[PDB]
């Protein structure tokens, strides 16, 4: 409805009224139904509301659920274990990976699978059991591209964000030779200018969200490589 001039608090109140207070009155105290409504309202926020806006934080079910509870008194009161059981397993699971740049920082390594909706994206995926954020990035990169970026990954150099409620953190690693060797169908360098939103386009949807902060990193990198301080 409408479009977007809601200031976060406004949105939580709207979601409280459309999904919770709306429920059939006999279902208003049902644990299984409240959770179904909390998770429908979390999708509605991540897929639709955040589309009409942009400066809303995507959260994933953990945080969004707390913020709703403190905004909907009905939801507050209505068995605490089963509600934790609901958030433990409906955790959307954090992704770590890497954006490998070519030296001039004009090209990056993209990957593409054997699956039907194809598309190109940065090598990355879901973190493991007892695995470090850095370990996940190294592992996903080496499994997908066959490059061991162990000697040049930097923990402090990354774009971290939430997308559709999944935290994604890609480590940005520049200076990877253009003669590097490289399940996976294709591994290729792509020119950042050629990518959808940097300066068909449906091939590159898994990439676009990171182009704005990536480009900002690059700008900063080239300024810092060329300054003296004074």
């Amino acid at each position: 409805m409408s479009f977007t001039n809601a200031t976060f608090s406004q949105v939580l109140d709207d979601l409280s009224a459309r999904f919770i207070l709306n429920l059939p009155a006999e279902e208003q105290s049902s644990v299984e139904r409240l959770c179904f409504q909390i998770e429908q309202a979390h999708w509605f926020y991540e897929d639709f509301i955040r589309a009409q806006n942009d400066q809303l934080p995507s959260l994933g079910l953990r945080v969004f659920s707390a913020k709703l509870f403190a905004h909907c008194p009905l939801l507050w009161k209505w068995h605490e274990e089963a509600f934790d059981d609901f958030l433990r397993y409906k955790t959307r699971i954090p992704v770590r990976g890497a954006i490998m740049l070519d030296m001039s920082m004009q090209q990056c390594v993209l990957v593409k699978g054997w699956k039907a909706s194809s598309g190109w994206g940065f090598p990355k995926g879901k973190i493991d059991k007892d695995e470090s954020d850095v370990d996940c990035a190294i592992r996903e990169v080496y499994e997908e591209t066959g490059f061991d970026c162990s000697s040049r990954i930097n923990p402090n150099e990354f774009i971290d964000m939430t997308i559709r409620g999944q935290n994604v953190r890609l480590y940005i690693i520049p200076g990877i030779s253009l003669d590097t060797r490289f399940e996976i169908s294709k591994i290729e360098w792509h020119n950042l200018m050629d990518l959808p939103t940097f300066k068909m386009k449906n091939k590159f949807y898994m990439v676009i969200p990171f182009l704005a902060p990536l480009k900002k990193w690059i700008k900063k990198r080239n300024i810092a490589n060329n300054t003296t301080k004074e």
